[PDB]
């Protein structure tokens, strides 16, 4: 059907919550793709019978099959090894590499969202193998990390989460930067709640560190993030899909915006029936733009290991 | 049932648009008051039936009677003439008093929202003769007003109308105060799109007489603006039932901000099951001021003209 | 853009409320077509503004020109004179031609859903003028007269409305055939709530009479209906568009079911990405069949006079 | 606030679908109550971020305590032991004394929706040991075994799963009854379409034996069943929380429908603010009468050895 496929590749926990949020917003038939033998099937299954709570009709498979990449209209890699870090990056170039061929040969007009940490790097390395064009590949992090700053300023100032905006920008990851002068609340500027005293900068301090360390604060709690992760990358793919140009910040390929260029990284753009329509570069003062400089610099770093 | 208990007073084309969506939005139960005998139960059973295409359970009925009022949770004033200006003052002042008593009466603990024009006049009049909290009533403005800028500027840029956030204060009407400064597109300053010259200062000029004109450009066009009005309404009532806690733009009672008090004015305020949980004090420039003062000033020399 | 582009040929009321519940569902572009200068713009002007409240990106827009039926992928016809009854007849068979040309010349493709009354007779001389594909042009009917059924049922019974299904057959209008065998709540025959005492059949044949003179009783209340009447086209129209494949009573070409060929009529039908995707006839008893006949002949006679 | 607060007892892979589903629907304030050190607390925090991208405002918090249970308005077990099936049933039942215990203690007036297997076993149990009222205390079965059944029809006849309607009673489990009179396709008797050849026999033969051994066929697959038991569960709350009154086949306690009294089993009740308002009992014949004596007969054999 000209209803959209969509191809998880990866039938994981974050591919788990996604293929249920798919189904519950109706938003187009799924595949849960992985190459553990039966388990995508089992879920795939589990979820399917959700139409009918949902009020939905979207089909739900599971694949051991590269090649039901075919007519996929968005794809979504969750696969890789999570398990140092750095001796990881070549491990998962090589699925990208896998994975980027099959896109390559099955379906070249698809939109790509990589979620494969760290992520600024390896949605180059598919940009690369897949051949898509650069407006149809993104990387999650900034709709995810800005999720996490946004609850926690709504929390204190009690409004409605997202009433609260704000800017994370350069790479997803320990050297994400927090833009501190692109934060507002229903639309005013946070520093007026600052002025008011109805917040405090060193309560904002501390909630900026707990942005950055969200997750590794759900491991210490003996937990791990796909639920966020997984909203966050459904309402990426909704945007496209819908084409409702939603501002989302993300990782995309970085044409001289921030002074950076052959090289993704995490900044908003625009997403709609056209992929990526329009890269919005930030006019970062040179505080700001140091802290971007550190992001790319830590992504080129780890995307010379991955070779 | 514990479910809400809405009562619209006034059965007109925004009371039929409202009802319509609360029923889509399964809200809660609704009353279509109306002095016209017998139209609100016609309303009201056509609305009824979309509960099965809805896949929701809101009672809708209509009612000529006052008593109706009570134990309703929301009440949404439209009643009033519109049909010079001014010499219609007295006459609705006349039917906030009337309605301001039966809310007295059968419904003390109800949020009120105010539509009735010139609402930042109507509102005062319904609160001093309904003897409600200045926290549980409000009026229709900023939500609307914003809902036209934030659209027009949504479609020069390409974007999610949503993502546009804009602020118009002081009061509804001809004396609307836009604020340039304090307009965002996906949370960043629009003085950032204007330096990229993707959108003009000249453009921008023309879309605020736009805005400011709406109403009676839609009147020349030979319609009525009653569906974006019914639509703002409800996103209003909806933050109030659900505890959402949006920030909004409405019609409240001023205690100094602004260097106002003892009047109702357009500002951000935040809209739980409290009420007006916060009124939000933009911290405006002098020149924002002064114009914010002229709103004032006409509400306070229509106020007078209502006794 | 892909999005879907809905042109309402026909901005009266029933347009008005379609157009706010395309953009509540963000089901795809509006066109707001009419004769009426201008009018049309006013509402797509009034109505655009709620993308902003409901998250949506609908462009609406008014035309009072033919030629934008182009790329239509839904057109909903309302527009014929409603102002006896049969003398109306060959007027508005004239509309169907000149509409039914437009469309053959510009959207050729367009799956077509008309309204306009006697619905049963004017679809299918828009089916014979615009040279669609059977599959590709339906009637509204059962959607709107069952939700009228399924909700006092559903009201006595003290039960969701969705929760009772019911069927009415043959024709829109006062020859409608309501199956009382064909009744369920929650699943369940009819009849054991009967069996049970919960309701008699005294009460259903009240229910089934008001049913019938439902637009009467509306009308009699100094109202119209349109309300549910749009939200029934919605319904349909999205099951297309969403490729859900629900099963909607409408207005179709009959080729042998219930013995009756080269006629339209109210059935069952599965609505998805393909139009008519299955034509469900039910297995009538020679006595609903009866009903039936009478149904099929009143529209013949009113074809007739049509010419 | 007088949001809803829903406490999950039981913080595992049901209880996570259920926290992100509660916050799409911006049901209600939530709580993750486990006695793992921890854990809910992560998933309680992964989850509180989704409020951004679904525009909701729940608060998930996470609990090792029982007295949080204080003020829950919904409260749902899932929490027991899965891991002979028999030799677990007398630890479940301590699990569910000291629920109940502290149901009785902090939330006497809650709604219980109990999952914990087997479930209409440990329902009664926890509504002996927690005290509530028979009509507010219900356990999951019937709107999850029907799931797969309508899905597994509507995928054969190729219409949205939701217009499949079907009655499993008795238990949930290997003795669910299966009642092939009782299934619809958009409100038309199944039998229609068996008549027309659409779908045999022999067919549905196969997919009854499927719905039967769905868990098992799922754990099989290497994956195991919590998506949909979770979407199910919700549709319950929440036509509790929503007043929406749906026909939902649930765990209630019988006195003397189907002949039986003193237990719980699988049959049709309706869901609304007053809890389990109606319960349907379906006019069985002898035959599908002796299956489901059956089904309770398991039960009682079960609860014996609970104790
Ligand atoms: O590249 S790493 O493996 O160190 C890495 C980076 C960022 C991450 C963010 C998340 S988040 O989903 O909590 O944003 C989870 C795992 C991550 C791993
Ligand atoms: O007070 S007036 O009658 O002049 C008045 C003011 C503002 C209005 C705004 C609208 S709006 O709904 O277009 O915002 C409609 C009618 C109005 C009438
Ligand atoms: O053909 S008539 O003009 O007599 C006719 C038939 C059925 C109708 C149904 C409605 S309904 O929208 O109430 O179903 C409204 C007007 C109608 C007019
Ligand atoms: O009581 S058992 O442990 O044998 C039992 C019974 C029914 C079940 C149903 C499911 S279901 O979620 O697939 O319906 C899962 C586990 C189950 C365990």
């Amino acid at each position: 059907a000209p209803k959209a496929k969509i191809v998880l590749v990866g039938s994981g926990m974050i591919g788990g919550v996604m293929a249920t949020l798919i189904v519950q917003k109706n938003l187009g038939d799924v595949v849960l793709f992985d190459i553990v033998k039966n388990m995508p099937h089992g879920k795939a299954l589990d979820t399917s019978h959700t139409n009918v709570m949902a009020y939905s009709n979207c089909k739900v498979s599971g694949s051991n099959t590269y090649d039901d990449l075919a007519g996929a209209d968005v794809v979504i890699v969750t696969a890789g090894f999570t398990k140092n870090r750095d001796d990881l990056l070549p491990l998962n170039n090589k699925i990208m590499i896998e994975i980027g061929g099959h896109i390559k040969k099955n379906c070249p007009n698809a939109f790509i969202i990589v979620v494969t940490n760290p992520v600024d790097v390896m949605v180059q390395l598919l940009h690369q193998h897949s051949g898509v064009p650069k407006n149809k590949i993104i990387g999650l992090g900034g709709v995810l990390d800005t999720s996490r700053l946004k609850y926690y300023i709504s929390q204190k100032l009690n409004v409605c989460p997202r009433d609260v905006n704000a800017h994370i920008v350069g790479a997803h990851g320990n050297k994400m930067v927090l833009l501190k002068r692109y934060i507002t609340v229903g639309g005013i500027p946070l520093q007026e709640f600052i002025n008011n005293k109805l917040i405090s900068d060193a309560e904002l301090e501390a909630i900026f560190d707990r942005t950055v360390n969200t997750a590794l604060e759900i491991v210490n709690l003996h937990a791990s993030p796909y639920v966020a992760p997984a909203a966050a990358i459904i309402e990426m793919a909704e945007s496209y899909l819908k084409d409702l140009k939603k501002v989302l910040i993300c990782s995309t390929l970085l044409e001289g915006q921030y002074g950076h260029s052959d090289i993704f990284g995490g900044t908003p753009v625009v997403l709609g029936a056209n992929g990526v329509e329009q890269v919005i570069e930030l006019q970062l003062n040179s505080e700001e733009k140091a802290k971007f400089d550190e992001a790319i610099a830590e992504t080129k770093r780890m995307k010379a290991l991955a070779h």
